[PDB]
């Protein structure tokens, strides 16, 4: 029964998931001087030319734009990474204000939302082996700030109206996740947390430098969203983000000057 409300939000989330209170939890703060450029990183390697988008999910909690993981048809290698993650899903985070929703901030600086490209890596066979291990995971991460409009993502906002309620689905094929990529793949990554329930401490984060646009039309649209299930008291799916957790033991490299 865990959410984002005053009742059920992050500050109770660790009474059922005590992980909540441990050592590699996200998000975190980037504070940008104190990242430090590590020369031996390699680029990053997206390589989504083949992806196959099969449906968007209303979850209760986001919505998830579902992808045939049962291939290597859209993977991420390289930078911080060892081996090949496959492409499982993406999902946002947002604010009910476009001061606020991302998950990362930025020298304690908040967007108004944060993608997140989930995969898995692949020598753990499936997702839900991967993320019972500390090198299960790469959410590649990318903050919004509203602006002009990003033309990649307005065949998700179309879809929104179709997916309201908790537990809605609509097929969602055909759609090409790197129309929502910024131009530099220049990153930060940290070793962290799933940053909902269940908490698991399985994610290699890698957050981009660079965020992408959207308009404040596109943002409002995910304001439209609910929470709640069809029939059930409208309560807005807004501020579902986590905030900064404690960097604790942990360094923040830069593949950037
Ligand atoms: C054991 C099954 C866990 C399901 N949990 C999915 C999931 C994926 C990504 C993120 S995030 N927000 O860290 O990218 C949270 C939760
Ligand atoms: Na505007
Ligand atoms: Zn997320």
């Amino acid at each position: 029964h865990w959410g984002y409300g005053k009742h059920n939000g992050p500050e109770h989330w660790h009474k059922d998931f005590p992980i909540a209170k441990g050592e590699r939890q996200s998000p975190v703060d980037i504070d940008t001087h104190t990242a430090k450029y590590d020369p031996s990183l390699k680029p990053l390697s997206v390589s989504y030319d083949q992806a196959t988008s099969l449906r968007i999910l209303n979850n209760g909690h986001a919505f998830n734009v579902e992808f045939d993981d049962s291939q290597d048809k859209a993977v991420l290698k390289g930078g911080p990474l060892d081996g090949t993650y496959r492409l499982i899903q993406f999902h946002f985070h947002w604010g009910s204000l476009d001061g606020q929703g991302s998950e990362h901030t930025v020298d304690k600086k908040k967007y108004a939302a944060e993608l997140h490209l989930v995969h898995w890596n692949t020598k753990y066979g499936d997702f839900g082996k991967a993320v019972q291990q500390p090198d299960g995971l790469a959410v590649l991460g990318i903050f919004l700030k509203v602006g002009s409009a990003k033309p990649g993502l307005q065949k998700v906002v179309d879809v929104l109206d179709s997916i309201k309620t908790k537990g809605k689905s609509a097929d969602f094929t055909n759609f090409d996740p790197r129309g929502l990529l910024p131009e530099s793949l220049d990153y930060w990554t940290y070793p962290g947390s799933l940053t909902t329930p269940p908490l698991l401490e399985c994610v290699t984060w890698i957050v981009l430098k660079e965020p992408i646009s959207v308009s404040s039309e596109q943002v409002l649209k995910f304001r439209k969203l609910n929470f709640n299930g069809e029939g059930e008291p409208e309560e807005l799916m807004v501020d579902n983000w986590r905030p900064a957790q404690p960097l604790k033991n942990r360094q923040i490299k830069a593949s950037f000057k």
